């Protein structure tokens, strides 16, 4: 075990660690998380919340949220066509606060 | 258009911008990007590369890579069972360097 050897391996592990199941910030399209009837739009269409992702030690395991809170995010509801008026509505979208690899 | 009004809207747009199609760093499981025959493992199993994602202005559009480079990432190949020895191999994994919303 030379000294140059260690550093690289180290670094590779840090790589491996940064890929592990955690709540990472992601872009969620609000339509796909609700009923979305009769072409009631959103603007903006998407929102930045934290979500679970990343790899697991064993294959059968998956990154699943173990806890979740719900942020409120002001958005414009546009029903086009057509009317009248889009209003500033606070929609509740799931922020994942806990994760763990699980079955499945 | 009051002054408090502006700030919030501003901020919401910045939200909207941060969700738009771009190359964002993500965790790729190396098995799923190759042949993966006869249970030839990897360790670590995953790797941090840049990939395309995010929302698009219109619905029919998707974030697609328009350019891609290929990073080389030293990994351990373990064929278990079983032998012999896992060796430090440089695998070539796709780093997305360009994106744009497209059809589809
Ligand atoms: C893990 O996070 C997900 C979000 O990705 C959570 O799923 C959500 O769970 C809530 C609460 O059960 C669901 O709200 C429900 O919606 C139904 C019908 O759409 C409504 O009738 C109920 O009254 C309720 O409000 C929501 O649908 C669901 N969202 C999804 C899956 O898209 C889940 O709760 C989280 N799980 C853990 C372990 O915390
Ligand atoms: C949405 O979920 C994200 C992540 O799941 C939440 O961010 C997390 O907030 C918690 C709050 O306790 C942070 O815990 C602590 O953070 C401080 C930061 O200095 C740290 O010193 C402590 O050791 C501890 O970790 C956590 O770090 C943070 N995670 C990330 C990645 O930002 C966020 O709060 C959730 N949104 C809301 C408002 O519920
Ligand atoms: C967008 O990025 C993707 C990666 O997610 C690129 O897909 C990859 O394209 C390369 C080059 O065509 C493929 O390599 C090929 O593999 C086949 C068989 O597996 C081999 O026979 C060929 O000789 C070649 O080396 C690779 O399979 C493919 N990877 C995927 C899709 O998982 C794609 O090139 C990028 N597109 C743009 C617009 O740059
Ligand atoms: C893998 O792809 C990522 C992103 O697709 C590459 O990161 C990007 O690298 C380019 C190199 O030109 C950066 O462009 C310039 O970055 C400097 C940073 O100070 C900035 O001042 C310039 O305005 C310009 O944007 C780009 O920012 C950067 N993107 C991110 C999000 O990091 C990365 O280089 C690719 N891996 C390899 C080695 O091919
Ligand atoms: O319909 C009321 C309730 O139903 C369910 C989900 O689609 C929620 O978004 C919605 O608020
Ligand atoms: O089989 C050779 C070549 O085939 C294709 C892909 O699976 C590549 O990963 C591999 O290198």
């Amino acid at each position: 075990p030379t000294f140059y050897d260690i550093e690289t391996l180290k670094v590779i592990d840090e790589e491996w660690q940064r890929t592990q199941c955690s709540p990472r910030e992601t872009a969620v399209e609000v339509a796909s998380e609700l009923g979305k009837s009769t072409n009631t739009f959103f603007k903006p269409p998407c929102v930045n919340v934290f979500r679970c992702g990343g790899c697991c030690n064993e294959e059968s395991l998956i990154c699943m949220n173990t806890s979740t809170s719900y942020i409120s995010k002001q958005l414009f509801e546009i029903s086009v066509p057509l009317t009248s008026v889009p209003e500033l509505v606070p929609v509740k979208v799931a922020n994942h606060t806990g994760c763990k690899c699980l079955p499945t």
